[PDB]
């Protein structure tokens, strides 16, 4: 888990920043080759830091961003993998010839990916398309675990600047997360993925968020999305939690879709 320093080396520019610290462009010596890494780097930030490691620490899933390990220099540093086409939302944005059959293997990729952190009982809370990493064009990974809890064996959901236009009425309301309010959360991340990168609720404040959900309104169908896949989003937006699909559901229900529009594209 603890990495050595000297088999480290940082590059002077930086990619982005994520809820805590700043990442860079890094290389690791491993046992024969050398790993290209993303490192993110920085009293109280350094505990978020460590817990964020912890978190990724128990992760295992290809869809996951992988945590390296961490060290102790010049700052906390987290040393993950490297996924080099950057954040979705950036890349559909400069990528706008990208098809809906993609955009639907690289959310469904996502949905794979949940499914476990759900089967894991952790809660994300953090999820948009600005936190899904391209590896390759065909290949995504979640990221940034800096919201994310591990769910106590006894309980359901975890109650606590937040990304409201993200958050579930039940987070808002009652301040309670779980894997159902990553569901509503990952609903929001199809309509930025097939809007490609547009924010959502676009011109609006928290306030006026509140006011539209309540009156039953949601986000409309973004141009040239699938009627199947807005249907999806849609469901994630299901108000009541009890009610709104978990995401082994939702997953198969993107297997399914994809597997369609893959075999008709031989049509
Ligand atoms: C910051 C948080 C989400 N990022 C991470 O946790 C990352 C973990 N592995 C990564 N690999 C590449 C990038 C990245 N590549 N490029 C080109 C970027 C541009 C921006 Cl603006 C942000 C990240 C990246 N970001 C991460």
């Amino acid at each position: 888990v603890y990495l050595d320093r000297k088999l480290l080396t940082l590059e002077d520019k930086e990619l982005g920043s994520g809820n805590f610290g700043t990442v860079k462009k890094g290389y690791y010596q491993m046992k024969k080759v050398v790993k290209t890494v993303a490192v993110k780097i920085l009293p109280a930030l350094k505990d978020e830091l460590l817990a964020e490691a912890n978190v990724m620490q128990q992760l295992d899933n290809p869809y996951i961003v992988r945590m390296i390990g961490i060290c102790e220099a010049e700052s906390w540093m987290l040393v993950m993998e490297m996924a080099e086409l950057g954040p979705l939302n950036k890349y559909l944005q400069q990528n706008r010839h990208v098809k809906d059959k993609n955009i639907i293997e690289l959310v469904h990729q996502v949905s794979m990916g949940m499914k476990y952190l759900e089967e894991s009982n952790f809660v994300h809370r953090d999820l948009a398309a600005r936190n899904v990493l391209l590896v390759t064009q065909h290949y995504a990974k979640i990221s940034d675990f800096g919201l994310s809890k591990a769910l106590r064996a006894d309980e359901n959901y975890y109650k606590a600047k937040w990304p409201v236009k993200w958050y579930a009425p039940e987070c808002i309301n009652y301040y309670k997360f779980s894997s159902k309010s990553d569901v509503w959360s990952f609903g929001v991340l199809m309509w930025e993925a097939f809007s490609y990168g547009q924010k959502p609720y676009r011109g609006m404040k928290g306030s006026e968020v509140t006011a539209m959900l309540e009156k039953g309104e949601r986000m409309g169908c973004p141009a040239g999305c699938p009627r199947e896949m807005y249907d999806l989003m849609n469901l994630c937006w299901t108000y009541d939690v009890e009610n709104r699909p978990g995401f082994a559901a939702v997953e198969l229900r993107l297997r399914n879709y994809y597997y369609d529009v893959v075999n008709e594209g031989h049509h």
